[PDB]
């Protein structure tokens, strides 16, 4: 049955939401999108409500809207942001033009927690364990995050973690920016068609930063960052070179003076030797040889948290729509169907 909706001006747009959602207050100051905190009187939950901006203005935007709804509707895991609710004030497909997404309100993002500070090894174990647990779930559905970084890792005061934004312009990847610091080199420099292990590179970067309080590869640009990466992990061998399908990228790589891999125990002084070992297995230049999420969970570093029976995989995720070319109204109808058919979690 259709709830009663009420109207309110918030982020210079009119939010129209069910009565159950009270005390809407904008959060993140633009960083999370058009997002409000609210109290869900039906569940007693503090929630985050995201209103999608002009979701069907173009083919690209319409498909992107469908993509996000599909992704969020699929994710049902403790360490992954899922959907508590999705709604539209529209009574039919013809008046459908706004999409509102509801999830748990989290306390902070990881960036605001690390705050130039070393975390205790125990805190690192727990946070990384949860990230890896969430990624095992995400990867098992053949979904890649592609953009893991502290700012899309949300945490409560109990240190319980959820991953946001799973599934950027040139200007915002330019220069001394956190938007690029956690990216695998193969994706940063378009070496090849990339796979799930790009996310593992990001975890390695995050893990190191939690351990030292410092960005692992704070490159001032793409080239500076590559040099920082290669100084640590060594220049690519012949084997990886072959796999760089971009002739241009491969040619540039070979112009660099060869460097051996550094000793991680000398790089991460004082760190748990098990943490060093895992970092070594995550920060492998050849993505084929990086540890997977499922493998990392079984690493001795997570002994006090690892439970093979409590690390679920995902239902199959049909993403055949990604290779599909459709019109705006067709993407819009597909999205509408997904909104209408939503069933809230117990
Ligand atoms: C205490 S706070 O300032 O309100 C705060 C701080 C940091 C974060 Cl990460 C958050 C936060 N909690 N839950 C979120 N969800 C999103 O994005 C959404 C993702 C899918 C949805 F269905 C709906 C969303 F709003 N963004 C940010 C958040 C809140």
């Amino acid at each position: 049955e259709r709830p009663t909706f009420y109207r309110q001006e918030l982020n210079k747009t009119i939010w129209e939401v069910p009565e159950r959602y009270q005390n809407l207050s904008p959060v993140g100051s633009g960083a999370y999108g058009s997002v409000c905190a609210a109290f869900d009187t039906k569940t007693g939950l503090r929630v985050a409500v995201k209103k999608l901006s002009r979701p069907f203005q173009s083919i690209i935007h319409a498909k992107r809207t469908y993509r996000e709804l599909r992704l969020l509707k699929h994710m049902k895991h403790e360490n992954v942001i899922g959907l508590l609710d999705v709604f539209t004030p529209a009574r039919s497909l013809e008046e459908f033009n706004d999409v509102y997404l509801v999830t748990h309100l989290m306390g902070a993002d990881l960036n605001n927690i690390v705050k130039c500070q070393k975390l205790t090894d125990d805190h690192v174990q727990f946070l990384i364990y949860q990230i890896l647990r969430g990624l095992k779930y995400i990867h098992s559905a053949d979904i890649i995050h592609r953009d893991l970084k502290p700012s899309n890792l949300a945490v409560n005061e109990d240190c319980e973690l959820k991953i946001l934004d799973f599934g950027h312009t040139d200007d915002e990847m330019t220069g001394y920016v956190a938007t690029r610091w956690y990216r695998a080199p193969e994706i940063m420099l378009n070496w090849m068609h990339y796979n799930q292990t790009v996310d593992i590179w990001s975890v390695g970067c995050i893990m190191a930063e939690l351990l030292t309080g410092r960005t692992l590869f704070p490159g001032t640009d793409h080239i500076d960052q590559l040099k920082l990466i290669l100084r640590l992990v060594g220049t690519p061998g012949a084997e990886l070179l072959k796999k760089i399908s971009s002739e241009s990228a491969r040619n540039y790589i070979q112009s660099l003076t060869q460097m051996p891999k550094m000793n991680f125990a000398n790089v991460f002084i004082g760190a748990n030797p098990l943490a060093v070992d895992l970092l070594e297995k995550m920060l492998v230049l050849d993505s084929d040889k990086r540890i997977t999420a499922a493998q990392a969970l079984a690493h001795a570093y997570f002994a006090q948290y690892h439970d093979p029976d409590d690390e679920p995989v995902a239902d199959p995720y049909d993403q055949s729509f990604e290779s599909r070319d459709l019109l705006i109204d067709e993407w819009k109808s597909l999205t509408y169907d997904e909104v209408i058919s939503f069933v809230p979690p117990p």
